[PDB]
């Protein structure tokens, strides 16, 4: 044919079933703090009324200086972040040298406009991508948030912050009001976990901070020294945070 | 044209357009109410839904429609706040022209007749399944006299000699999580628990339905009845004793 | 106009609200019901089960009632339904006999019924299905031992007097009706047509899932009603769990 | 029948005609908030047919009588027929029975009015109220304010929270007060607040206009306290506006 | 093209015929320390009449895994037999058997592929229970994992799970007695209950029939591997119950 | 037969990188006029889903190459992709031949692009191209920029009326330009009739958006003349906005 | 029993028949309204089409219904001219009853009542879309005195703000030119040549209006009014102003 | 596989893409007529294209010379005409340079109605092309008689027209109506192309989707004219002229 060195390809050909094809509803949101970015989701889903899960993981990060967490039915989404590790992964293990930003970007709008068939019929995944780009000029600005439509148009916010899900018109009048409180990854992941509060204040679907269970909201921050994972007690004491003082 | 000294049947003949005659509105409730020795309690969470957005967080759906009874409703908030209140109003309606109190069957049937004349309006949505709770002054035995009865969308009534039940979205949740805690009631306070708890349960697997908010301090609202009446249990004893499950849940 | 000397009819001339007229431009339902004839008696029985789909939303539902003294009624359909045809009609019979004096003839107290129930056609095409079976005792019959009686009525009113000796009606009905197609030689007399008719319901629940059978846990048992030449009587509880008992223990 | 001193009531016997019962222009964003001593109330100015901007002057917030003030969002033709009718039922019961309405009265009033429109907002002629009123006979002057919300099928409901909204940019409205009430402490406080609110659903949603400096175009809004309901002068708000958009630049 | 060494790709390239394309019943499964149970209903109903009061619907798939399946009856027969030629071909054929969570992979690709079947009432709705033997701690081994129609697979963390028509029930039961589990034998014990209090709410859920004496089947896995519990076991186990409800 | 054609050339190999066929966001306007030695195109950059709006910054016309340029209203992601895979089409086309497409041939090739989208556009994504170019193998360098547009079906039409619009604003634009052309006698005449017909485009469509005098953002334009195609720089079009605002009001 | 004193309230009282409402009928026009110092003009084309075909090219639109006011209407031909007639009628009938004209409002009102009134059959077709225009006698400052008033399906009315306004099939077009040309309007002559010149830009662009028919001789109708009262402008007026227009495209 | 030497049937085998089919509210409408004269024959058309009621173009040109000796005007969707026109002028002399032959005219028919057939499906869809040729045939027999006019319906279906002038589009109706009563005035190429530029006017007095001469913007129906010599365009200046005169005559 023409190689592309793409996974999705050779899997589709080769092993198409291999290929993704009701629970569903999440609250994912992102924002850029000076030469950082972060990002968080909730652990709620939900068949209609009743809620089928609560310690869902809807946040991964996909390889060194990117994350993506994905909204919509969960199957569909928990699919869609392993698929597309793989799938840079693969490239630069047959290049030997990993995808320019702007790379990875197409390739997940491309598996994003090929879904829109399904998309159509429920099987809707929309994904929010956060990226720190070590190209880029300013590592400042090195932060990348994107966000996708169903039909793969993809768009990168100069705005400082986004959110996606049932929840995310919530989320984003919440950060619209705290980003100017943002100074530092620190006060970032307090606005972000606040914006999801908000959203589950607002939204049955978007589950909020289990002090019953103490399941939180799980969160990947990004700098010049790549992709981690917060640890869940940081995150469980910003919420105590915001509750405290929220019934003050 | 007999005089059945009914209020709704007499709005029916010359006022139409005050009865809630019928031809995403919000909803989402659960109603729950037990059998105790000697007494009746019902409760009902706070929450209203219009899809997925939280329309309502305040909502009371539990009323005191006479001195020894009380009505939670389910379904359609619109469509059951007025029909606790007419119902409140045919009651103590026939009450004044009679100058005595409806037995307790009477009762029912009039709630029946409401419930089944709205089956039409109800088939577009316009739903309200009523929980009809009340102590019988009249029945021999007073600590049996607790009733609890159901309705179904036709007009069916059920008296539940189980001595619980529920009716709204969670209310299978509530249902069988008091399955599990009926034996533990043994007096008015054990079973306003046991109602708070079912009701936290049904708040803990239904969306729909809104558990207590400790944030905004805000509780399923509760009514008990025994012999001496019905009574709106206070809202600081409703909050001890959901801390008290919380507290005992982690 | 004319006077029937019908409490239906003055509901329907002048409170419409009140008779179950509920049609219009799940609800529970489900149950099985059985009738036989004995020498000089009938008796009749029915299940206590009602379901919503496939939940269980009742357990003790009676669906067997005295409606005079010498007539019972067993509804099997919507639950509502049924329930209210039940109390209509009693008070119907009532009625007619407190202002003429005298009760309806056999004959006349079926084609009452037969009207209400051809009246609810329209409702029963979308769901709210009563369909009635009447047993009852003719004091005016010839012969006491044949006086015994028992109507069946499909949807449009049609009734139709059972020649065979026994009848059912409801969810369970074939399987009741096969099964006393082989037990009813077996039957002499109110107490073995008792047994024989807990039996048919016995078989009926253990084919059909919306038909409950003898709940020992909870001890919920059929209901039935026995009617000679003495009048309708409720049978206790516990012959009936007596009966069920020996039923169960003969099965196994 | 029964006479209830109802108006709606009267004309349906009398006048059926004169009763009420696409696209047509519709869209809008109300907001109204409590501030200690007072409630206030404001509106957009804009009215779509799809995406064709067909109104820019719309007035959506309404003086119904001297302690009330009704919003209404919706198909705008059914709205403003509505805000007229009100008012003078809420009159016309005052003068046959010499006294005015209980504020509960009010509110069941308009309930009635609402609900009977459910035929008709199923089929787009669709009317959302929000009512703010002062209650006289409230025990405190404080907590006299009021705010009450309708579903389309005449379910009301009473603040407890303290703000509310209704209309297309509703929910940018309440998540923005959501924030910003904790700094209402007086009525220009709590007015810089609603206007604020109604700028940010402005932003978000394109149904709601926002002020227009070119043509001088500004919400409108109505403050009420135990003095009565008052119209806030326009002047009062586009300064409010320029506040806003200064302090955003 | 590339081998995975599945008779599932196997049969669709060669033998699409053999490939799979009467329901209600209750499943449930929980975790003990050091073990894992499951155990299932044996009625069948079509409408409201009951087809079959003897079905099994559990099945040992492994040693160290067992599938329930709720639906319909055939297709979840099928389903079980396939499921367990799967994981023993590639134990033939790479020597080694499959990580637990390649088994998950391989059960989640093969209710995905049945997606459009349960659109059109060919619905078979798996839960799978394992033990993991290369798990870091042995107490927290057992494994429990459900499927929604779409193939999405979920690893219990709620330390018990249903699926089914009398689901529900059976789930808030478990919520209430899991605390009393302790071992084996209580969690056998909940599980027991659990779909009693199922079949008494679910009418197309049967619970023990005494005349006949069927009763649930039921499943246990600890580290020495998975073993059907004999009927009498549960037998026991169920009157229990029904004295004790009284 | 082989057209060197990178589109058809990905049909063959390639067609998972195709638009393909069978809310998003939309909602754009575009204008373009032509002004002695050049021609000049602008468009919003307002995305709206319903009556939300999803999107602020949206740039909607592009550089294709040294001498034209197009301005995609419609669904925002067709849009984009439209306009970066013609662009690719055309330099494609330049390397295989070693001489870029005649301006007739560039026309053609969009055409197709568009009318092999129609299925597509009956679905909603929709995607109405504008194309502005200048001719240097034109006889005439004054009358040389020509405006082009599409209709659904790949129909094309070369105005000669003088200016263009697309977009869900553009009927405003349009007879807002009717009345200000003849004020057009250079790149900087023509460029303020641009910006002030995309202005009266956004007055009366609420789909369109105009100055955001707060966040500081404004239309993007294009101007192309015989020296080849240049991004307008945002201050001369912030300047040129503030002017007709300004304007509006008083003075 | 209420009397209005409205004509039209007694026509469906006692002859239901003559009203309007019924159950590709000829439609299309496109008229304007713009408001000048001390005045207020109005005009209309003269096109009827089905479909493609031109059905009519003489009809007027635009009628004087009172003395300080006239009706342009946009939508089916029969409707339109109905609805003209009966206005006028509505109007002198109030005055003859009660002895003095309608308040301006009062008359706005009783015209959205009859387009209301219309919704019904609008919906299948029978549309009829009004624009007002009228000078108020009342008003306190004559230079401000003439109104403009457009009507929606639904009869919801707007008082215009801005100065002028159209409808019907070429009225975005017409908008837009006025908007240009608006500041051009000092007295009666220039807002007079401002609305002609606004139907001939949407006579240009949109092919259900009919722009001025120089071989036949056929040309917008207008009307203006000011302090004065309505009057018909005379044809020749017109079309000198449209050659003026013509002649200046060219 | 057998060569017809159809450039149709090369794209249809390898470059479909290519092919206007796109059969899986668009700018449309002009009435286009064609009459026979002496040794001649003459087809005009209307400018304009409508989408609904809004004039899309004005300048529209949809009479084209397609080969020395034939002319094709094409009424209805217009980028369809479009593509037809350029389409159909490639066949021919692609036919042509392979076999060093024209086609017969009966040969150039049948390929036109060949393109119009396999447009079937879209046409139903809205894509419609109704083209009408117009055409000298060199082989004829007297040269008087040697001028063709062939009208196609939407499936392909040809006819060739005894009468002496034809029309299609929106105004056809008209045109034709003027024809018959203008054609007895046709004796030359010269009346010939009156009679044409007239019926036009006439169309577009009665059809809005029609243009008729536009004398503010000098926009005028485009004709061509073919006799013996070949096909020639109608200068602008001459049929402006034919315009004013008839405008003239017309008022006066």
């Amino acid at each position: 044919a023409v190689d592309l060195s793409s996974f999705t390809d050779f899997l589709r050909r080769q092993a198409p079933e291999l290929l993704p094809a009701l629970p569903h509803g999440a609250t994912i949101v992102a924002l850029k703090y000076p030469g950082g970015v972060v990002m968080a989701g909730d652990r709620r889903s939900t068949q209609g009324n009743m809620i089928s899960g609560r310690d869902v993981r809807k946040v991964y990060i996909t390889d060194d200086y990117t994350a993506t967490g994905i909204a919509g039915t969960a199957a569909v989404a928990v699919e869609f972040a392993r698929l597309y590790a793989v799938e840079l992964e693969h490239y630069e293990k047959l290049e030997g040298v990993p995808l320019t930003f702007a790379g990875k970007i197409n390739r997940l709008a491309i598996m994003v406009r090929g879904n829109l068939a399904a998309a159509m019929q429920g099987l809707l995944a929309l994904p929010l991508l956060a990226g720190y780009d070590i190209h880029a000029s300013d590592p400042q600005s090195a932060g990348r948030i994107v966000s996708f439509d169903a039909a793969g148009g993809w768009n990168i916010e100069e705005e400082g912050y986004q959110a996606v899900g049932s929840g995310s018109l919530f989320a984003k009048s919440s950060m619209k009001k705290l980003y100017s409180q943002v100074t530092d990854g620190d006060s970032g992941l307090r606005v972000a976990v606040e914006a999801l509060y908000d959203a589950a204040d607002d939204d049955s679907a978007t589950g909020g901070p289990d002090l019953v269970r103490g399941i939180f909201p799980t969160a990947v921050i990004i700098d010049a020294d790549g992709a981690v994972d917060v640890p869940e007690s940081r995150i469980a004491e910003l919420a105590r945070a915001i509750i405290e003082s929220r019934s003050g």
